[PDB]
């Protein structure tokens, strides 16, 4: 009954995802579990806080790859992935979500034949100019096991001819997340506090995609229109790195003095942050979701999104960022609103159903 | 003009690649540039190739191989994703089914630089198999799909991709054989180096990791060969790789008694395969000349990805299971021949994809 179970995460998000699923293997008898850092995100707010407000292990593996081309970081990541499972040999491989660190691990585990789970299989934006759906329909391509949140995502995996056996809709592990942490958070965060914002008094904001961010006009389509809510209504922003980096060199920095411009925050203080807010503004797939979890209105910044249940039930509505004057508008608009009640992304225990296939699997 | 960037790494996509390169030359407005991965690299797999089928030197060399499936596949994506960069071609070319195909495709892909993959659509629906991999995963990664059979169009269709995107050509390594034919019959010397009188031998090839790694089926086959050599001879031009194993195992005796040969160039393979009585092989491309040549093709596998072959009774599966079973397959199959039936196109599927791409 002893077997090991490999993570891979590189991001953000890929370590709350791997959080909510390693607290329950953590309770399975006879698993051990190795984690493997790709090492995308490194800054201690980015990676460690992470680990220690979520309560995950130290990583065994740092692999330190990161900055370079989608060929460069991902080929790298192959080599380097594949290496630590030759030592590793684990019985199962998850990969999380749809960074190039995603597919590097599917790839390097499936041609080792080891058993590779997708958890967050078969979203799709149909726009394949995103890394990310690449990344994703390989990686999904490659799994023997597809854990997918919602129905649109069982339907794209049976539409390209992947068999029902190897599909299992668990939910939403990042529903779990705010699920299990909501509690802690509320007990330890002080952020509203630190910030001086009361309930229903501010906007969050978050903005860090490639599409937004590495195209000078458009992102200054963006910092102006959250400057201009700003007025009508404080807007609270944990500027990604790379969002700083890009507005800095493109001269666009004064718009983020106009606004509540913070370095990225750890979970707790987001989870307060999104719970609290007026409206939530983004291009992050997970705070759309989050928005939700909350029923908080949201505004996503991008021409589509996978999670088009939220589009649907009127939760999330996408406006892409033509022009400031009418991003503003609609964002002030969109303040007003609420979608329908339904239950979307589980029960909070998508976790546990993920554990229950892996160990009674037939490996 | 537009500019068609082709990436090759394996003896089988140099020749794909020579008759897709001479319609190309040959088309108004079309720069080619031509990466080698580095994969095949001794003279007798990859130069001679190029020499005697009119490939122009390649534009780069790479120089990747020897590794492992993770070294050798995040090198290439690594390297020929630099290509990309300096050469920004409007259309990568890939090809077949290897490491290097899969490394062109995500190369290109993550660049938003359109990929077609030459040979599309092949299945054999056992994952294990790291090709099946590769082509499953450079289908869904392509704008095009150059399907050369019915079943491979069917294949790409039952995994979603739109019929928009498949366009079924044929094979060019059909056109290959045809526009490359003359030239063989001019040129080939081989049977008279090696006092072989046409239709008086068998033609064997055999390359597969699932056949040479494991020393049990490796002997089985090597053993049956050399049974079948005792009633009429078998020619056998060992891919470097299966002799490697054969000698690791111990099993270089049954090569001594054979016609073993060092692998050999294109031209004389086609006069080899035109003029064998039966060709036994575990190779995607021998077994579709075979059934150019109207030679009764035998296939040491479970299974094999050209399924009309062994439909239209041209080719037959015999997996190596007991080397005195094997024989008798083999003899009994000399003496049969398929039906008759067009497959694999007119010999213009690379004038056909060509034209897709402009
Ligand atoms: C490339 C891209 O943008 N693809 C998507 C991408 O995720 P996201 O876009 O959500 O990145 P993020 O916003 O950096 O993190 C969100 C969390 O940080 C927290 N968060 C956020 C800000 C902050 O300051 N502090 C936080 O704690 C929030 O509370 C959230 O819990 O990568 C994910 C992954 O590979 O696993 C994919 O599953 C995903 N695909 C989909 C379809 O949603
Ligand atoms: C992994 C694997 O085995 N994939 C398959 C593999 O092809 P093959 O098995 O045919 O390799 P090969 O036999 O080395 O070369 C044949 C040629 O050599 C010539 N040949 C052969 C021996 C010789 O001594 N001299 C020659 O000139 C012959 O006359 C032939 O013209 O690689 C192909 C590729 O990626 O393009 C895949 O399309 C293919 N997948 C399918 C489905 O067929
Ligand atoms: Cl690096
Ligand atoms: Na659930
Ligand atoms: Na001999």
């Amino acid at each position: 009954m002893w077997v090991k179970i490999l993570s891979v995460v590189g991001a953000r998000p890929q370590f709350i995802k791997a959080a909510a699923v390693s607290r329950v293997l953590r309770a399975s008898p006879g698993v051990r579990e190795v984690l493997v850092h790709t090492g995308q995100h490194y800054d201690d707010n980015m990676s460690q806080v992470f680990f220690e407000e979520l309560e995950i292990p130290d990583p065994d593996y740092h692999l330190g790859i990161g900055g370079g081309t989608h060929g460069q970081n991902t080929g790298r990541m192959l080599e380097a992935i594949e290496g630590v499972l030759l030592k590793e040999k684990p019985d199962w491989v998850l990969v999380y979500g749809d960074t190039d660190s995603t597919l590097a691990g599917a790839l390097a585990a499936v041609k080792l034949h080891i058993p590779v789970a997708h958890v967050e299989a078969g979203l799709r934006s149909f726009n394949r100019r995103m890394p990310e759906e690449i990344n994703r329909i390989l990686t999904d391509h490659a799994s023997d096991l597809l854990f997918a949140p919602t129905e649109t995502a069982v339907q794209n995996l049976l539409r390209e001819g992947i068999p029902e056996n190897r599909i299992h809709l668990v939910g939403d592990v990042m529903y779990d997340a705010a699920l299990h942490y909501g509690a802690k958070a509320e007990r330890k965060s002080r952020i509203l506090e630190r910030l001086g914002l009361q309930a229903k008094g501010y906007v969050l904001a978050t903005i860090h995609r490639a599409e937004n961010t590495d195209d000078q006009e458009r992102l200054r389509v963006i910092l102006e229109a959250l400057a201009e809510v700003h007025q009508e209504v404080p807007v609270v922003f944990p500027v990604h790195p790379r969002t700083r980096k890009r507005a800095e060199a493109f001269g666009l920095g004064s718009y983020l003095e106009k606004v509540v411009a913070l370095e990225p925050v750890g979970y707790l203080d987001m989870v307060m942050l999104e719970k609290n807010a007026r409206l939530i503004v983004t291009d992050s797939g997970g705070v759309q979701k989050e928005a939700y979890f909350y029923r908080v209105p949201c505004v996503t910044v991008r021409e589509e999104t996978e999670w088009v249940e939220l589009l649907k039930a009127e939760w999330n509505y996408l406006a892409a960022p033509q022009n400031a004057k009418d991003l503003a508008l609609t964002i002030l608009h969109r303040m007003r609103t609420k979608g329908v009640e339904i239950d979307l992304y589980g029960d909070g225990r998508a976790s546990q159903k993920i554990s229950d296939f892996l160990r009674k699997v037939g490996i």
